[PDB]
């Protein structure tokens, strides 16, 4: 039979509650649904699809290494992972990578590794995380305890120990939590799916303080700010702060289930064979595809193009909010940019994205209060310019 | 850009010790490396390419869904998911499904969703999971604390509490661990990792029982067991046994990252909107080579034809055993094939399999006692007997 929408609600387990319409085909920042209808796309698949729909680069790359082979496993290397490897390394201050298939699976990786660093150098009772309120870190019992969010994991306690939240961008707060007894230190550079908000360049360094001060790890989750969202490739090339351990995914693949984690040779080091793994991670296909992808946006002109974006965004959100008033803020770096509404419209986020999509554009939320766009880094200045048409005529709508 | 495999040591955080040559390319059950050496495969991805290398259906189906779009995160549902949900649906005891990238993620959700059960129903106090010694479900803090082999997880402590491990095939020993308190009890079918050791029928139906008086959720891990591997597309089927909870993984993408929790209509029903998630489970390419893996596999001519594989390789792993004295059993189902060593050749599984690379054939182990055969569904009867043929030279190099 032919599928629909209320097949959703009859067949899923049901965390999400998706779209009435059903997206078939996207070009670039344009995407359609099952009946002609279309969308200016600044979702990007939550800052995921880096280059924009069914880009033909990425389909050959694909299509290319899917007529070779596709995965062993990792009982055997293959040279697109390697060349992969190599990228990241030359590229960033990393020495060395593991792969994985998911930003939560990146993150594991990292706090473990910082976990076995600590007990291997200083012994076992050296197991503390400190993290931030707000921070997602991901999904899976660790990585969802790390988070800032209690209420995503209140319900599957009992809860890893020995992790604790400070607030973002609180110096005083983090050293109250962070001592000798400290082995991570995990942040996100600017906060996602907490409101697209910033570090700012005194907290991080700060945080880089506090790590050497208690030989704790410092890790960057920079699963939604990396791979050229910010501007530059990393947005710790931006801040200027340098972690241990860094987590990459969401864009990296540009849409193929990716991750991984860099590492500084010393760190590597403690992860000897048989302490981590896994089935997928590291898969040619995977690799050929993500290879592709750093290819076209570790470049000059696609980042530069990116930070020009910004400024395209920012001036067009502004005048809409002159003329609607329903922000007090359009804030974020690159392409990774929040919209705080005002004390009239606060938690209305989500109806604004919804008017935004029945206008024929997506927007994200980031909590109730933030309208997030994520939008491809090649989005064209005629697709920002009409999305940010209809956007400008759902602000219009909902206003009243 | 030159790639050896001196790189792999140099560029990858070491936590595998990959073999010496390096893959570049296979077909069916070939595979060819960068010297152009051809190895018959009987590893199988790790019993993941259920149909083999580079299958020209799941390239065919891949392509297509790469041609239209790939991703959007799941604030928009799309028709290869929903389809493919409707699959697992209509094939097996479940009413929905939750996808996800790696049979670790399968393994959080159905562990996240038995501890909200049992929290929602009877109080935050029943958070008890049982699990079996040797057991292997994944890397992340959750899954590797759930398995059972204490040197995976001693390592990154404090471990998430409340699990117990009771002895695989001991009804006793897993009557002792279940009462009121327990949420969860997750067992594989068939120990994979562990040394290919089958459940005996009486031991999963007590666990059936035991669930059912104590009101835990009884898990199948299928994520080695599933998609075909036995003879039938799940083990469960073959064992008359219906868990409340199986997770699927490997072999259900044919190679492409995917994995799945399937669910009843009851534990469902508790996973409500934002209590869980993942950024790229359900993507529209992983469901649309699913889908096609589902539709190749799942017939009677495959699944038969898994159980002929079973008697090929049997019925020469006896014969080659007639000569060499190698192997105390041949044990598993369909095509998850354990050779468990004599003890005069006891800790040499790996050594076995090194010897069988150098004469072309590619094989598993399952710890050091055991030589696993994992091989594609589909492989040809051609392809088992020259493999066999290698493996019985390797073998008799092996004995001098
Ligand atoms: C900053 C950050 N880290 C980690 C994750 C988890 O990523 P994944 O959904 O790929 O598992 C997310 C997803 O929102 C995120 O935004
Ligand atoms: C039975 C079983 N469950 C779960 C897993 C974890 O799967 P993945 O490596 O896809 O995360 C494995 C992998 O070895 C397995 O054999
Ligand atoms: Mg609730
Ligand atoms: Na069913």
């Amino acid at each position: 039979q032919p599928i629909t929408r209320e097949n959703f609600d009859e067949w899923m387990i049901p965390v999400y509650a998706p779209a009435p319409f059903i997206p078939v085909r996207g070009e670039g920042s344009r995407l359609w649904d099952q009946q002609g209808k279309e969308y200016i796309d600044f979702a990007g698949g939550i800052a995921v699809n880096a280059l924009g729909h069914a880009h033909p680069e990425l389909r050959e790359a694909l299509n290319e290494q899917a007529s070779k082979f596709w995965h062993t496993g990792n009982g055997y290397t293959n040279e697109p992972v390697l060349r992969l490897a190599k990228k990241l390394i030359d590229a960033t201050f990393a020495d060395r990578v593991f792969f994985c298939n998911s930003g939560a699976e990146a993150n594991e990786a990292a706090l473990k590794l910082a976990r076995k660093f600590a007990h291997d150098r200083y012994g076992s009772h050296k197991s503390g995380i400190v993290a931030f309120k707000n921070a997602f870190h991901g999904r899976t019992l660790f990585t969802v305890s790390a988070g800032g969010q209690p209420a995503y994991s209140q319900d599957f306690a009992p809860l890893p120990a020995d992790i604790r939240h400070a607030a973002y961008n609180d110096i005083n707060s983090a050293s109250a939590l962070i001592d000798d007894s400290t082995c991570a230190v995990i942040v996100e550079p600017i906060q996602g799916e907490g409101g697209v908000v910033p570090a700012s360049n005194a907290f991080l360094q700060g945080l880089r303080e506090l790590c050497n001060r208690h030989n704790a790890l410092l890790i960057f989750d920079e699963v939604q700010t990396g791979v050229g969202r910010t501007g530059e490739l990393y947005a710790y090339m931006h801040y200027g702060v340098t972690p241990d351990l860094l987590t990459t995914a969401k864009a990296l693949g540009g849409g193929f289930p990716v991750g991984a984690l860099l590492a500084t040779e010393e760190c590597a080091r403690v992860m000897t064979v048989g302490t981590h793994g896994t089935t997928y991670g590291g898969n040619p296909l995977a690799s050929a595809v993500a290879g592709k992808v750093l290819e076209l946006i570790n470049t000059p002109e696609m980042l530069n193009g990116v930070k020009q974006r910004h400024d395209w965004f920012v001036e067009r959100l502004n005048t809409i909010n002159h003329r609607y008033g329903l922000f007090s803020e359009v804030r974020g770096l690159g392409l990774l940019i929040g919209c705080v509404l005002n004390a009239d419209y606060a938690g209305q986020a989500k109806q604004i994205s919804q008017e935004a999509a029945k206008a024929g554009v997506m927007v994200l939320i980031a909590g109730g209060n933030v309208v997030r766009f994520a939008p491809a880094l090649n989005v064209s200045e005629e697709e920002v310019t009409t999305g940010l048409d209809r956007f400008a005529a759902a602000c219009e709508h909902f206003v009243s």
